[PDB]
């Protein structure tokens, strides 16, 4: 149907707003710490530590499968990000001090986002 078509069409657009967000935010983590997901060969109990494992290289395939249905998805998935890292690690780590300063910054970006979402429909 046209309908189906159109929100197709919607869909993807919403995918190259969230793909354009997805950049800025990784630009926030230059030493690639939240890159890609937690080794389970070099942490063999993160899963017990951590129920829902998440990094920008699988939310990156999620993005590419038009997986995120809203903004309000996608932010879930950069909320686990730092969520998961600030329980996992100890305050006085490279790692807990890079996911508050990605979480400041990230903010900002998502700040305009929420705008252009609601804007543009």
């Amino acid at each position: 149907s046209m309908e189906q078509v159109a929100m197709e069409l919607r869909l993807t657009e919403l995918t190259r707003l969230l793909r354009s967000v997805l950049d800025q935010l990784q630009d926030k983590d230059p030493a690639r710490i939240f890159a890609q997901p937690v080794s389970l060969k070099e942490v063999p109990d993160y899963l017990d530590h951590i129920k829902h494992p998440m990094d920008f290289a699988t939310m990156r395939k999620r993005l590419e499968a038009q997986g995120y249905k809203n903004l309000h998805e996608f932010e879930e998935d950069f909320d686990l990000i730092i969520d998961n890292c600030m329980k996992y690690n100890a305050r006085d780590t490279v790692f807990y001090r890079a996911a508050v300063r990605l979480r400041d910054q990230g903010g900002v970006v998502l700040r305009q986002a929420r705008r252009e979402v609601d804007s543009i429909g």
